[PDB]
């Protein structure tokens, strides 16, 4: 399938090359994958959602998005124009109140939460969890996201907006799950992009239009941003049954586009999600 003029993030992750505007993927695009977004809550009446989107838990007065935020994110991993998996199930869990922030004890239950609420959802191509979110390091944080993950849930979360290294960040500097770096349109390392040994992988991350709240549209930049694209390629290459939840980050990582982004440090993987979809 071909999207035409599609933002440029959805473009480079089926291209070889940068400077492209055309979006190419299967068409089974992640139908039957499940993908949570644990972010500000999902605007889900967005009809760029189609009905695929529904918030499943919230830990505030209200599991509506006040941010754009998390609905930005979801947008990003399955919108039907922005987004990299068209025909996924979307799972809001707010964790974050409508100023973006989130206590670790809430972020942590949140994780649990997804861990076990899989089990009361259909995703017979798998499950994947998208967090563009993190603070600094903490133990208990990264615990959590380890045990996501060994639960079998891909999980793939911000390396951080620092331009520093990502180890000193949670739950970025989880070895276990996939922490995503952010690139621009030029294949340069954002300019706020977290980076180190830690990371798996980059994802477009600056410049990335997407859906927001009120039913509207914007661009707005982060690895946050990056971090939907590789959840939303996971689910989308799972649902093609080309890889696992527990193997989706080193699979993205094996196909990846190679050595094609500048500024990146040395230590750090020069690594850009790619599809390698050929029609």
């Amino acid at each position: 399938a071909a999207q035409t003029n599609a933002p440029w993030g959805l473009a480079r992750i089926s291209s070889t090359s940068p400077g492209t505007s055309t979006y190419y993927y299967d068409e089974s695009a992640g139908q039957g994958s499940c993908v949570y977004v644990i972010d500000t809550g999902i605007e889900a009446s967005h009809p760029e959602f189609e009905g695929r989107a529904q918030m499943v838990k919230t830990y505030y007065y209200s599991s509506r998005d006040g941010n754009g935020h998390g609905t930005h994110c979801a947008g990003t991993v399955g919108s039907r124009t922005y987004g990299v998996a068209k025909k996924t199930q979307l799972f809001g869990v707010k964790v974050l109140d409508d100023n973006g922030s989130g206590q670790y004890s809430t972020i942590i239950a949140g994780m649990d939460f997804v861990a076990s609420d899989k089990n009361n959802r259909n995703c017979p191509k798998g499950v994947v969890a998208s967090l563009s979110l993190g603070g600094g390091y903490s133990s208990s944080v990264n615990s959590a996201a380890a045990r996501l993950q060994s639960s079998g849930v891909m999980v793939a979360v911000a390396a951080g907006n620092n331009n520093a290294d990502a180890r000193n960040y949670s739950p970025a500097s989880e070895p276990s799950v996939c922490t995503v770096g952010a690139s621009d349109r030029y294949d340069r390392r954002s300019s706020f992009s977290n980076y180190g040994s830690v990371l798996d992988i980059f994802g477009p991350g600056t410049d990335i239009l997407s859906t927001w709240i009120g039913g509207s549209t914007r661009s707005i930049s982060g690895t946050s941003m990056a971090t939907p694209h590789v959840a939303g390629l996971a689910a989308y290459l799972m649902t093609l049954g080309k890889t696992t939840a527990a193997s989706a980050c080193r699979y993205i990582a094996d196909t990846a586009n190679k050595g094609d982004l500048s500024n990146i440090p040395f230590g750090t993987v020069n690594l850009l999600a790619y599809n390698n979809y050929q029609a």
